[PDB]
């Protein structure tokens, strides 16, 4: 799993964007899986008009036409393009 | 009163709906008041739609809601 | 509303790769729109017209998703 | 509808059965729109209607690659 919980946003959403990425085509020239595992943390509001990374990262694959399903609370499987 | 996320893009409504129910909450539990946020998300795209958008980030982040009519979610609270 | 029609094919190919290059990083990165639309154009008959089976052919090599929506106008879905 | 085209088969059916799911499960805590329309495109189709039948999905062809599966 990418591990996101706990970091600034930005940064955090850095490292998802980096890494669906390098997945992605990871996915494409090679075998292995068709998902990336992220751990978000359960926060559902954002604080001060601030996105916790939960709502900060579905916000993120909502807004880009990514297919994703819950595996457990707080984690997330993400379908890769 | 009502959140009008109909013709934004889907980053920004979901940006919007955000920060409004948070805002509305705070406010709900410290004095009161209505316990919805009324949101309109169309009026009549695929991926482009605000409000399959919508319903899936409430869904994911265990909101509560009800479509009383066609293009108007009320949120509780 | 990338309009190939009418193009040579290397032409309208090179449209193609620079245009879905830039939209999909926009896409990427920004607030803008989830597809490209690209009018591949008409081709009673006469011969063969290349530029839609090109096209096709240029983006199912590269994975994409597409339908043809509107006649003669492929709904290319971005990254 | 629910859009599965261009999707392989293996990721379209997880996604048709997810989606299903949560349409099937809101027709019955509400009522309402009674069916679920699916493009299953243009290899999908017959995992798509295999899927449908042995689940009990009453379905039927609006055109062709397009579905109205019943809730």
């Amino acid at each position: 799993s990418l591990d996101l919980h706990g970091l600034h946003v930005d940064e955090a959403l850095e490292h998802l964007m980096r890494v669906l990425e390098k997945k992605t085509e990871e996915f494409k020239q090679n075998g292995g899986k068709p998902y990336l595992s992220v751990i978000t943390g359960r926060g559902n509001h954002s604080q001060g008009g601030v996105a916790r990374i939960k709502p900060a990262v579905i916000k993120y694959l909502i807004s880009h036409s990514f297919r994703f399903s819950e595996i457990k609370p707080g984690c997330l499987k993400v379908m890769l393009k």
